């Protein structure tokens, strides 16, 4: 009915969601081994071509995820360096403030990225800092942050790096390893186009073991978690939402099917620049200039006319089959448009002619 | 393929998965105030017939949600006393531990109902105590234990309740104001026959306004989770597993078709004392006596017989449909069947054909 031009939960293809469609014992060998352990071997794959790494499946939200690698990994004298230019970064540092970890923020602002010698100048000053959190894909803006030198700078002054990757992962090509990330956290529902239900850690072994217990949540208890899926070969400590996870196992072989991270991140680039260069056609002005641009989500300014109205502008778009998201950002009046799910150049192009005709104020 | 005999994940209706087909944005009020705040109303209306309850619904296993309740109700001056007669009973016991919440528990056997002299004598010598936790169906053993005089015990000392309704909710009917339940928890895919995903939490308005300010948990916090729902008609701070949500929603229309908690209550009971009789029958012993059994899972001894082995007779029973349920009691050698989602007494007279046929050793 409805094309989501969403940053996820999005438009699923028919098979994701047919996967869904068969019930599950989480106590048996067929989902344990045969779904959960493939998924598992598979994200690792995806994340790294290199071995000492590992993954863990966590139920929630993506939020959970970062949520239980933050108050797994950081000891109870340890101290986060966040990057928060973005909502992302920002409940980044809401966690460890629920947590009681002290936290150091380098905010840029919500529309420029932040400056690697403001980051060298905190590791250089503040030597209590154990761990650093970078958001790779900040999707209040679709601002691609430059994540290789940031962790690169983290791992030279001997600090735990964690990526934020929830609009990232399966999207953008990287290796973990090669980057230096040590906690890489991304979404069953965002670039590998699985639904919502839970979220994933891929980690280097030898720093999730330091995550014993260290944990402040049980449900959340990172190392715990992994160490069952282990000795109990895929098995998840508490009840995992089984279709989901079937689902997500089914968004792994469409990915590969597609041609891997490498084929959808072309997709992914090429459906964003037909969409910026369609939208500054109509006169739409991008927040962010270009060149720091995700090929995720794009936010542009709201127009400036009078009778422009958000709400009014959606409705037309839903009218035409589009839905595109609220802007995220406090001292901007914008909007945002994601171009990951099912979504390809086709739509792209029938969405600028949909744009056109839901400009009602013109 | 199989009847999972299981207290959750179960076997859901074709109508509960197929209302998993359909994607939705988590921004869009269609999903918000039409799914959302439908579930949570008919969820209230499902716990009491009473005024001053509201709902909350949180993302994750059951143990997301009974934690959520746990760190969010539970003050830093805070003491939570426990009945400890199973492993959701430790389960709470343990969450305190990791919340740094002091606990004591009551632990009597996992075959005996809890001891109120027990309650009221740790009542009557710890003034300290705050909250009282207790768990409704004990699935360890699929024991009933009784709630009614702990809680009104409880109140009588002025604390608050915490009732684990995990596996109770939606199948034993309950009125949890005239119970004096302050914080109810249960889940998506038990009782209520939906899909793992979530769980939620009905608290007595009042009792959730104080847990403003306390959580331990950002995921977690429930107050926080509750505010946002309410302000926002539905909205779920985070990503929400949207598709377990609507199928939630299903569940919920087929339990009013159904005729309610009181007619499910009579499915489930009717197939527990037909399976209870039927395994009698062959040689089988429960491992409670039953003036404790729930009609929702049955705990039995393992047969003694030398060739017995629990893999072999899973295994011979899943050949012929059925998939039952490994022993959780920690101090005796046992198997459960579960009688809860799409199990009728055809089903139950099937499946003791089936158990006869899988009795190798014989």
């Amino acid at each position: 009915e409805y094309l989501l031009l969403t940053p996820g939960p999005l438009s699923t293809s028919e098979a994701v969601r047919e996967a869904m469609l068969k019930d599950w014992c989480t106590w048996d060998d067929e989902y344990n081994k045969d779904i959960v352990e493939v998924i598992r071997t598979k994200l690792v794959k995806l994340a790294t071509k290199h071995s000492g790494y590992t993954s863990v499946l966590m139920q929630g939200s993506g939020t959970a995820s970062v949520e239980a690698t933050i108050g797994s990994a950081i000891g109870k004298e340890g101290k986060l360096l966040v990057v928060d230019n973005g909502a992302y970064g920002a409940r980044i540092a809401q966690i460890a403030d629920y947590l009681n970890i002290p936290c150091h923020a380098v905010s840029p602002g919500e529309t420029s990225q932040p400056h690697l010698n403001e980051v060298e100048t905190a590791l250089a000053s503040d030597p209590a800092i154990t761990h650093v959190a970078i958001v790779h894909c900040e999707t209040t803006t679709g601002m691609l942050n430059p994540i290789e030198a940031f962790a690169s700078a983290a791992k030279a002054h001997g600090k735990v790096v964690i990526l934020d990757a929830m609009s990232s992962f399966g999207g953008i090509p990287i290796d973990i390893a090669e980057l230096g990330i040590d906690f890489m956290i991304s979404s069953a529902n965002k670039c590998i186009q699985g639904v919502p239900g839970f979220g994933f850690v891929i980690a280097k072994k030898t720093e999730l073991e330091k995550c014993q217990g260290q944990a402040r949540s049980l449900s959340l208890d990172l190392y715990d978690q992994w160490h069952c899926m282990e000795v109990n070969h895929g098995k998840w400590r508490f009840t995992s939402p089984t279709h989901t996870v079937r689902a997500f196992y089914q968004a792994l072989l469409e990915l590969e099917q597609e041609g891997g991270i490498e084929a959808r991140h072309n997709r992914y680039q090429t459906n964003q620049k037909t969409l910026v260069a369609g939208m500054r056609s109509l006169g739409f002005e991008p927040l962010l200039s270009d060149d720091l641009h995700s090929p995720i989500i794009t936010s542009f300014y709201s127009p400036t006319h009078s009778d422009y109205q958000f709400k009014a502008f959606y409705t037309r778009l839903k009218e035409q089959g589009f839905v595109i998201y609220p802007g995220k950002v406090s001292n901007a009046d914008c909007f945002r448009i994601g171009n990951i799910g099912e979504v390809y150049p086709a739509d792209i192009e029938r969405l600028i002619g949909a744009i056109e005709k839901a400009m009602y104020w013109q």
